[PDB]
């Protein structure tokens, strides 16, 4: 939020909806609807699902209690859902996700945030 | 059709639709839509799917080319889809489906229709 407030995003999405686009939220493909249904009742189908699965540490013990994906953590913080963030946080990576996670952890009260890059 | 014309049925279904009921045809449960989606976005779910699978002859050779279910045959005739009805038809059973199939086969030009009942 400190880099992109969501009011602006909401306003622009309302602008897109005002053009006749109908947005059916909470409708996941492969759970709520199938691809074949879309192919049957729509002239064209565009898929823009993004890359919504984070990369694990790729080391033994990367499934313990206290390891979380960067985008999963950021999505939890965005929805105001509780995160079990301690006082010593290690952000592994050097991309935009790592920086955002580190600064969000700083803003969430973590006393020490360290970023480790290969 | 000779026992219940479909114009009357269409008129009554239009009457039901005129009360605010919305009918989403060509929407099969488990293929186009899922039960869990219905449970998620509806206060109540009623299931009235009927008994739409016919009973096979239960004898060896009941999967040959020229054996068809009674209600599958009647559904094909109702939709005006082609049926490979010969000239000697054997309707096995004694229910309403058997009578309807036999009389429809008579009306479809079969020279001999016989009904076999246990």
């Amino acid at each position: 939020e400190y880099r992109l407030p969501k009011g602006i995003l909401d306003k622009e999405i309302e602008l897109i909806e005002k053009m006749g686009v109908q947005i059916k939220t909470n409708m996941r493909l492969g759970v709520d609807i199938s691809l074949e249904y879309l192919r049957k009742n729509y002239d064209a189908v565009f898929l823009a699902v993004g890359a919504w699965k984070s990369s694990t540490l790729g080391c033994p013990g990367d499934s313990a209690e206290g390891v979380i994906g960067g985008i999963e953590f950021l999505r939890k913080v965005s929805m105001n859902q509780p995160v079990n963030l301690g006082q010593r946080v290690l952000v592994v990576g050097g991309g935009n996700t790592a920086m955002d996670a580190a600064r969000t952890a700083i803003r969430l009260g973590a006393k020490e945030v360290t970023v480790l890059y290969r």
